[PDB]
RNA sequence: UAGCGUAUAUUAAAGUUGCUGCAGUUAAAAAGCUCGUAGUUGGAUCUUGGGAGCGGGCGUCCCCGCCCUCUCGGCGGGGCCC
């Protein structure tokens, strides 16, 4: 199987074949080889959400995730066509450092490879039509935490059904849980 | 009570020297006012929940083990090892 576009680690295609065929048969498309021949994917997840419903995560090197988020819905409308049933969500790959303990001569880490700052940055890619416009994190009487997420209320129509899997998603790859919201005009 | 009084130094009483812990309108006590160097003090932010068996009951509690590094390992190149 041509697996031209999916650059690894070194080494792993583990049967994910499906998404660059799929990409190779949106070759030949209308008005979308402008953007779309020079990038490419690093690796993608079918992992399990909500009840019996199936999402697909897609990993994306980040100034190739950019040039995604200009193009992102066209392309995630007809791959969701093709992969039907299962919703496609496309997240950056981010290199979380660990933080240097009390244990040859490192670099000072950067504030973008935190653990924080990539979570966060995680969950504004996770949801991209919508924008984040808040965040209520709420500690429930046990030391648990969950988030609650405010969206902008204007691609509501747009995106309405995906929550669950969004939720489903964050929970999987980061392991908090997190709601999301449309509040009123601000 | 075989002891008891007096003088003086000192401690508690004394939160009447105050770190614990005092005061400063009118009782004694905020500088006429502002700048200012030592001194003292200084906003938020970088690893957290799922983690590995013993684990105060995997019993959604958890004795608790977290699922630092590599050049000779010495129990120029075999696993039993440090
Ligand atoms: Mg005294
Ligand atoms: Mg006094
Ligand atoms: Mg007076
Ligand atoms: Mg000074
Ligand atoms: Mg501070």
């Amino acid at each position: 199987s041509a697996k031209i576009v999916k650059p690894n680690g070194e080494k792993p295609d583990e049967f994910e074949s499906g998404i660059s065929q799929a990409l190779l048969e949106l070759e030949m498309n209308s008005d979308l080889k402008a953007q779309l021949r020079e990038l490419n994917i690093t690796a993608a997840k079918e992992i399990e959400v909500g009840g019996g419903r199936k999402a697909i995560i897609i990993f994306v090197p980040v100034p190739q995730l950019k040039s995604f988020q200009k193009i992102q819905v066209r392309l995630v409308r007809e791959l969701e066509k093709k992969f039907s049933g299962k919703h496609v969500v496309f997240i950056a790959q981010r290199r979380i450092l660990p933080k240097p303990t009390r244990k040859k001569n490192k670099q000072k880490r950067p504030r973008s490879r935190t653990l924080t700052a990539v979570h966060d940055a995680i969950l504004e890619d996770l949801v991209f039509p919508s924008e984040i416009v808040g965040k209520r994190i709420r500690v429930k009487l046990d030391g648990s935490r969950l988030i609650k997420v405010h969206l902008d209320k204007a691609q509501q129509n747009n995106v309405e059904h995906k929550v669950e899997t969004f939720s489903g998603v964050y929970k999987k790859l980061t392991g908090k849980d997190v709601n999301f919201e449309f509040p009123e005009f601000q």
